[PDB]
């Protein structure tokens, strides 16, 4: 690539994220004062695990739909054979959703935006997997402390998805090329915005794999019996 072709890649990835970000950052920030009351929190905790599951499943499925639309607008993604488009999304979609969640999290009171208001992890008590929920909250708290910009999220999440080492890739070389060009873009933008410092602060890549694998294993247990 040439430097202006890289800048062009950046701009495009950043626009794709803006068009598929699902909740706009301005509206999340403005809602931080809109917090569940103790009686509303009690209402969630009284819900059966089954109802909580169904709600969580619906919001996850919505989120994944936006991630998929994002993938589709990354240049070169749609020219990949359908097998590899599926491999990459199967592996990385939930990982991207976990990263996107940091935008909806308030590290000042450890609350997340859920169904219209902010609430703590105790909102989710009826699922009975506090270990998992607290590690999700802990991961988002780790990310929020970086003060991730919109564009940083865009570029980082595209590299979450465009990863040549996922197994079953039928055109591993095409994916490498796209990953390479997105890495150049990412590192270039960090230089133009003076944010080189965040690279060494990003989650160990295995961190997201390992958290997503656990998260899916809970989802697995809920959406087998009773889809």
């Amino acid at each position: 690539a040439s430097l202006t072709e890289i800048e062009h890649l950046v701009q495009s990835v950043c626009k794709s994220y803006r068009e598929t970000c699902q909740l706009r950052l301005e509206d999340l920030l403005r809602q931080r004062s809109n917090i569940f009351s103790r009686e509303e929190v009690t209402g969630y905790q009284r819900k059966s695990m089954w109802e909580m599951w169904e709600r969580c499943a619906h919001h996850l499925t919505e989120a994944i739909q936006y991630v998929v639309e994002f993938a589709k607008r990354l240049s070169g993604f749609m020219e990949l054979c359908q097998n590899d488009q599926i491999v990459l999304l199967k592996a990385g979609a939930m990982e991207v959703v976990l990263v996107r969640m940091c935008r909806a999290y308030n590290a000042d009171n450890r609350t997340v935006f859920f169904e219209g208001k902010y609430g703590g992890m105790e909102l989710f008590r009826a699922l009975g997997c506090s270990e998992l929920i607290s590690s999700i909250f802990d991961f988002s708290h780790s990310l929020s402390a970086l003060h991730f910009s919109e564009d940083e999220i865009a570029l980082y999440t595209a590299l979450v998805l465009i990863n040549a080492h996922r197994p079953g890739l039928q055109e591993k070389r095409k994916v490498e090329q796209l990953q390479y060009n997105l890495e150049l873009a990412f590192h270039h933008h960090l230089c133009k915005t003076h944010r080189q410092s965040i690279l060494a602060k990003l989650p160990p890549k295995g961190k997201l794999r390992s958290l997503c694998s656990q998260h899916v294993e809970r989802l697995q247990i809920f959406q087998h019996l009773h889809p």
